[PDB]
Formats: C-alpha cells, sequence, structure tokens
C-alpha cells in the first residue's frame, strides 16, 4: 500500500486444490486478490477472473496500509446487523 479502498494482493505460497464448489484452486506463485477476510482460515477473493474462497494458510499477504484492517478482519455481528437484509 497505500491501497486505499482497493482489494489486497496476495501470493500463493503452496498449491491448493479446492474441495467444494465455493473454493478457488491455484498453484504456488499465483497472484491472488483478497476482498474480505471471512474467518481466521478463509478469505473471499479472486483468482484468474473467478471469485471464490481462498485459504489463509496457503498464501502470503502483501504489506501495508490500514486501511487494510477493515478488509483483513472478518465482519463482526454488530456490523452486519446494523443494516437490514435486501
Amino acid at each position: 500500500g497505500a491501497m486505499g479502498s482497493e482489494p489486497i494482493e496476495a501470493i500463493a505460497k503452496f498449491d491448493y486444490v479446492g474441495r467444494t464448489a465455493r473454493e478457488l484452486s491455484f498453484k504456488k506463485g499465483a497472484s491472488l486478490l483478497l476482498y474480505q477476510r471471512a474467518s481466521d482460515d478463509w478469505w473471499e477473493g479472486r483468482h484468474n477472473g473467478i471469485d471464490g474462497l481462498i485459504p489463509h494458510q496457503y498464501i502470503v499477504v502483501q504489506d501495508t496500509e490500514d486501511g487494510v484492517v477493515e478488509r483483513s478482519s472478518p465482519k463482526s455481528e454488530i456490523e452486519v446487523i446494523s443494516e437490514p437484509p435486501e
């Protein structure tokens, strides 16, 4: 960064094969884009034009901004319930 509002970059450090239809598959060295931390183990992100889930333990997130703290932390309950559903 500074990244402002843009998605965070990460690189795959290990190969990963997706085990469900929601999960991205990628090879070590791949460039990944991260939109939002879903949980300690998982991100919502993008690889090769396709949005899906990416496991935290298979990647290295690139440095800096904060900023990134919002996208890097899972959304809290109180944040989600602050607005009605669509």
